[PDB]
């Protein structure tokens, strides 16, 4: 059971942004509303949008921002990469302590999903190696904002811009930089073949050991290079020395060296589960980071 | 790959979470209007928990024995009473963040979100179902201060669950907000264990309909089954029996897809026999049973 962060601090920041007939979700922090810049495009604009030119043709009156039933008056607009910044005449009184951060594939965060024009659900996820996010099967989302919470500080890391044909979404950080080889233009785009986040699977095996689920431990230890040869065969991400270092705390806590756990994982890949489960699951979980496990399993 | 279930946004409940301390025992309470609800075993020592006599423990308490903290603000308790297994502390301030709310008792198979507290504050939210054996599958639950379960329908929070105990297998058990336990469990540290759990068959069938609606059909077959034959097979896999009520409930999805309910039962029978052979349904390599017909009809009948 993966948990998301409590979403209340972000809920107070979700607003609806309308340009023409397009309405989508924006993030209201102090006196700025952040949203995908493609809100300014028409159907025909998307085929080859000149966003800088389209934006200068736009005026403050072209934007309608609503926080609940209160309209926010737009008093200026600028673009930062693929994110539109709408200066509004009112600072959000619910603005939490926050910062904008960029995460790496394999790292986890919570998504507050908007449906029918307001925040509707929250889930925990990992950014896939192919930079997409496995969201809800429900289509027609008005957008999504991804975040982590550390103490009282919300670290915003993701904003959804598009749905991909496979049921996943793709997006930017809050400075408008895309994650992955995607563009906010109407053009043929597909997620690349995805792979399993190996360092997270190892983190989760450590969680299993901490919770007393040990049947999969074996006496063997492999090498980083021998393991990666097997990992590649099974569409697992290569393990790096950095990953090994990251797992260090869990190795010290459990007494299972990383390359020792890698040999357990190699065997699980090559031979299967043999009718057993781990932490009650018949499948290996790759949406817990090492930091998630350390934090939740002491 | 599992099915991506969403929890309700937890903000409306976060505004109601408070800390309740009795002696050395601190746990989560729910502050609604001028009442704080929490498990009555907050008044127990570790010794008491084997055979607590709650009436005897409570008659000896005064209002000022209860420490209630809402953030860095201390709430003054001005009365207290016990309703079944829940303690109700009247405080001198109505919670200004109280949402529209009601208390409801749910049935096994129903879903709800859980706002989990850890280390003395809300720390995580997840979506779950009340299992057929009346337990909740939680997270790692290392040092939980409690949990509150809820649904949110049109800005009204329906509170349906409060966690009281962790059971040996890592699941938890608890009560409705009137303090009545779900299942045969008691708020006493004595040998009690969850019965064998079973899969929520009607939920799996609703989710298969959601899959067809969203364009997944590889698992359909040309067979049907009688209701009794299906139940004889399903129970061999530890699936819950399907009732005529369940058949009625799936009616709208059958009418939407053109697939008779007992035809979908034949498909489920075949999926249990074959597995998924490396394929997914709605992105999931597992059969999902924590998505109810109500939510499917709502999110897919459109
Ligand atoms: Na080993």
């Amino acid at each position: 059971r993966k948990m998301a962060f409590p979403s209340g601090k972000v809920e107070g920041c979700m607003v609806q942004v309308t340009c023409g007939t397009t309405t989508l979700n924006g993030l209201w922090l102090d006196d700025v509303v952040y949203c995908p810049r493609h809100v300014i495009c028409t159907s025909e604009d998307m085929l080859n949008p000149n966003y800088e030119d389209l934006l200068i043709r736009k005026s403050n009156h072209n934007f309608l921002v609503q926080a609940g039933n209160v309209q926010l008056r737009v008093i200026g607009h600028s673009m930062q990469n693929c994110v539109l910044k709408l200066k509004v005449d009112t600072a959000n009184p619910k603005t939490p302590k926050y910062k904008f951060v960029r995460i790496q594939p394999g790292q986890t965060f919570s998504v507050l999903a908007c449906y029918n024009g307001s925040p509707s659900g929250v889930y925990q996820c990992a950014m896939r190696p192919n930079f997409t996010i496995k969201g809800s099967f429900l289509n027609g989302s008005c957008g999504s904002v991804g975040f982590n919470i550390d103490y009282d500080c919300v670290s915003f890391c993701y904003m959804a811009h598009m749905e991909l044909p496979t049921g996943v979404h793709a997006g930017t950080d809050l400075e408008g930089n895309f994650y992955g080889p995607f563009v906010d233009r109407q053009t043929a785009q597909a997620a690349g073949t995805d792979t399993t986040i190996t360092v997270n699977v190892l983190a989760w095996l450590y969680a299993a050991v901490i919770n007393g689920d040990r049947w999969f431990l074996n006496r063997f230890t492999t090498t980083l290079n021998d393991f990666n040869l097997v990992a590649m065969k099974y569409n697992y991400e290569p393990l790096t020395q950095d990953h090994v270092d990251i797992l260090g705390p869990l190795s010290a806590q459990t007494g299972i060296a990383v390359l020792d756990m890698c040999a357990s994982l190699k065997e699980l890949l090559q031979n299967g589960m043999n009718g057993r489960t781990i932490l009650g699951s018949a499948l290996l979980e790759d949406e817990f980071t090492p930091f998630d496990v350390v934090r939740q399993c002491s």
